[PDB]
């Protein structure tokens, strides 16, 4: 493998942390590939969800929660703290709030977070590196209870970062807001990659084509599917009830990806940064809920 970047992967990974048997489970936790059951029998289906009240009330508890667990990790993003470490607190946090750290066995995702630094996309494994004065770093949560996920990422600095990291941080993020600030009954799912993209080209970044925004509730990744680029083909509109992420992940270089040999770190081509945030919205009539906003504090953690 030709790695296209200065990261490396830092092995050897810590043995799976387990969870206890008291917190509840998803599907796919005791698959032994980690494949989720409930989401196969609707891969391929358009059909979008329309939640319930207790459904709504279920899904506001658990993206709270999450909401927590992110904060728990922003505090201890510093240079020298690994991955792992980071890691080793998110799943803490998980157990502590009764909740399921939904990306452990995901698929075989060997831990509950993850971590994305520099040129890493997305799906970033945590690791024994530590993190470096002027890495940026995605971590990504989802947390699992009384059957529903919450999902959420945030990009941080490490101690002082350069004003490109600067700038690719705050547009990905106003990128995010942007598409978040048209979402209400009646726009179509496709529309919001036109947004994304239109700020991500003014700013001379790119937007990466292999991960979409997805639906969630019951089942982790549902429908829909929510390109973040312009002039896609999306299924669907939206509608009062229905309940998806936005997770745009733009780019310094160009948009091509590739995956590490561990199956899941998805890194830039040109090994050039990419930057992400997502949160979990529920469409209203206004127009949205963002489930997993802070409550407490004005500003993403990198502003602050
Ligand atoms: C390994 C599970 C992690 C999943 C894929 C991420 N939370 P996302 O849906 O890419 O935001
Ligand atoms: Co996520
Ligand atoms: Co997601
Ligand atoms: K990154």
């Amino acid at each position: 493998y030709r790695y296209t970047g200065k990261l490396r992967p830092h092995y050897p990974l810590m043995p799976t942390r387990p969870v206890p048997s008291y917190i509840q489970r998803p599907d796919y936790a005791d698959h032994p590939l980690g494949m989720s059951e409930s989401e196969q029998a609707l891969k391929g289906t358009s059909q979008i969800k329309l939640l319930s009240s207790e459904d709504i009330e279920g899904m506001r508890l658990v993206c709270r929660l999450a909401r927590e667990v992110l904060d728990v990790a922003a505090g201890m993003i510093k240079p020298g703290v690994t991955t792992e470490e980071i890691d080793h607190a998110v799943h803490l946090a998980c157990i502590a709030r009764n909740c399921y750290p939904s990306p452990l066995n995901y698929y075989n995702f060997p831990k509950s977070c993850c971590t994305s630094v520099n040129e890493v996309i997305c799906h970033g494994i945590p690791d024994r590196r530590p993190l470096q004065e002027g890495d940026i770093v995605n971590v990504d949560i989802t947390l699992y209870r009384n059957g529903y996920h919450g999902d959420l990422n945030e990009t941080f600095f490490v101690g002082e970062v350069d004003d490109g990291a600067r700038k690719l941080v705050q547009t990905t993020y106003e990128c995010l807001m942007q598409a978040i600030d048209a979402v209400k009954p009646g726009v179509r799912y496709r529309e919001l990659g036109n947004i994304i993209q239109k700020h991500a080209q003014a700013n001379g970044f790119s937007v990466v084509r292999s991960y979409c925004g997805h639906g969630i509730h019951k089942l982790f990744h549902t429908a829909p599917n929510v390109p973040h680029y312009a002039k896609n083909k999306a299924v669907g509109v939206m509608k009062s009830g229905h309940v998806f992420t936005i997770e745009p992940m733009i780019c310094e270089g160009g948009w091509q990806d590739e995956t590490w040999p561990d199956g899941w770190t998805a890194v830039t081509r040109d090994g050039k940064r990419s930057a992400q945030f997502e949160h979990t919205l529920l469409v209203t009539d206004t127009g949205c809920e963002i489930l997993t906003r802070r409550l407490d504090s004005a500003r993403p953690h990198f502003m602050s």
